[PDB]
C-alpha cells in the first residue's frame, strides 16, 4: 500500500488526479479521480487546454465499440466514441485489466485551462453511468478481472499544489488517526448516505433530519466544498456568522464572491465553529459523528481565505473541504462508507477534529428523502 501513498496531485479548488496509462505501448495520463460520477473518460483529441491526449489509433489492444456517447451538464457537456482497452495504474494494484473508455472527441466547460489532468474517473456505480447502466464502470471492471479486493479509501490531503492517496484494494492504518467508523450506503448509484443531525459548536441546529438529505446527501471527491440545501445552508451561516461575529465579513464572502485576510500567522480560528455531521451507524439506532474543523471551510487562496461552505440545491455533497479532513474508506464489497480523522489535516493548537460514536438516534430511516 505504501508504493500506493502519495499517489494523487491538484491544485486547490480543481481537483485531484491519478496517473494511468491506456493501451499498448501504455499512454500516460492524468485523471481526476471522480467519486461522484460513473464514466472513465479521457480526452482523444487535440483540445488546446490539454497537455496530452489518448490516440486511439496508437493503441494495439484499443478495440471501438462502435458506439458513441453524450454526457450533458447544467451548462457544459463532453461527447466521444465508446471502446475498450488495457488500463493500469502505475502507482496502484500491479495489474492491467480491459476497461470501457470514453474518447472525448468534443467538449465544453469540461476541461480546465491550466490543469494537469486530461480525464476523468468516474468510481461510483453503474446507476449513473451514461449512455445507461450497461456501460461497466473502471472499478467494477477491475475487481472482476482481478483479486483486488472490492474497495478503495482516498485521503485527500489539500495544500497552490495539493496531494492525497488513492489506496485500492485495501486500507492503510498510517492514513488515519483513531477510530474507523461506517454509514450505510443507502442506495449503489451515487455513494449516498444519510445525515442524521448536526450540530455547530456542539450545538444541534435544531431541523427535521430531512432536510439534511433533501434531496439526497452522496460523498464526492469530485466537488471542493460542502454543499447544503438552502435551509440548511442559511442556518450553517446564520450560526457562523454569528459565532465569529466577533468581527465582520461582507455579504459577499458568505458566497465565495469574495475573501478575507489577516496578516501570516494570526488567523482567528479560535472564533470559527466546528461543523459536526452525525451519519447513520451500522447498527439499529446507531449513529456516529464527524466534526470539521474551521480550516476545512475557510479555504487559502499575509492569509486570506474563501467561504468553502457554500449553498445547493441538489442534496448535500460532501466534497474535498470534508474528505480532506478524514480518510474515506469506500467499502463497496459491504455496501458503507467508513470515517476516521485523517493523519495529513491541519488542526488548531486548541481544537481537533473527530470521529466518535456511538450515539442513540431514533427513526434515522425517516431522514432519507424519497
Amino acid at each position: 500500500f505504501v508504493e500506493m501513498v502519495d499517489n494523487l496531485r491538484g491544485k486547490s479548488g480543481q481537483g485531484y488526479y491519478v496517473e494511468m496509462t491506456v493501451g499498448s505501448p501504455p499512454q500516460t495520463l492524468n485523471i481526476l479521480v471522480d467519486t461522484g460520477s460513473s464514466n472513465f473518460a479521457v480526452g482523444a483529441a487535440p483540445h488546446p487546454f490539454l497537455h496530452r491526449y489518448y490516440q486511439r489509433q496508437l493503441s494495439s489492444t484499443y478495440r471501438d465499440l462502435r458506439k458513441g456517447v453524450y454526457v450533458p451538464y447544467t451548462q457544459g457537456k463532453w461527447e466521444g466514441e465508446l471502446g475498450t482497452d488495457l488500463v493500469s495504474i502505475p502507482h496502484g494494484p500491479n495489474v492491467t485489466v480491459r476497461a470501457n473508455i470514453a474518447a472525448i472527441t468534443e467538449s465544453d466547460k469540461f476541461f480546465i485551462n491550466g490543469s494537469n489532468w486530461e480525464g476523468i474517473l468516474g468510481l461510483a456505480y453503474a446507476e449513473i453511468a451514461r449512455p445507461d447502466d450497461s456501460l461497466e464502470p473502471f472499478f467494477d471492471s477491475l475487481v472482476k478481472q482481478t483479486h483486488v479486493p472490492n474497495l478503495f479509501s482516498l485521503q485527500l490531503c489539500g495544500a497552490a499544489s495539493v496531494g492525497g492517496s488513492m489506496i485500492i484494494g485495501g486500507i492503510d492504518h498510517s492514513l488515519y488517526t483513531g477510530s474507523l467508523w461506517y454509514t450505510p450506503i443507502r442506495r449503489e448509484w451515487y455513494y449516498e448516505v444519510i445525515i442524521v443531525r448536526v450540530e455547530i459548536n456542539g450545538q444541534d441546529l435544531k431541523m427535521d433530519c430531512k432536510e439534511y438529505n433533501y434531496d439526497k446527501s452522496i460523498v464526492d471527491s469530485g466537488t471542493t466544498n460542502l454543499r447544503l440545501p438552502k435551509k440548511v445552508f442559511e442556518a450553517a451561516v446564520k450560526s457562523i456568522k454569528a459565532a465569529s461575529s466577533t468581527e465582520k465579513f461582507p455579504d459577499g464572502f458568505w458566497l465565495g464572491e469574495q475573501l478575507v485576510c489577516w496578516q501570516a500567522g494570526t488567523t482567528p480560528w479560535n472564533i470559527f465553529p466546528v461543523i459536526s455531521l452525525y451519519l447513520m451507524g451500522e447498527v439499529t439506532n446507531q449513529s456516529f459523528r464527524i466534526t470539521i474543523l474551521p480550516q476545512q471551510y475557510l479555504r487559502p487562496v499575509d492569509d486570506c481565505y474563501k467561504f468553502a461552505i457554500s449553498q445547493s440545491s441538489t442534496g448535500t455533497v460532501m466534497g474535498a473541504v470534508i474528505m480532506e479532513g478524514f480518510y474515506v474508506v469506500f467499502d463497496r464489497a459491504r455496501k458503507r462508507i467508513g470515517f476516521a480523522v485523517s493523519a495529513c489535516h491541519v488542526h488548531d493548537e486548541f481544537r481537533t477534529a473527530a470521529v466518535e460514536g456511538p450515539f442513540v438516534t431514533l427513526d434515522m430511516e425517516d431522514c432519507g428523502y424519497n
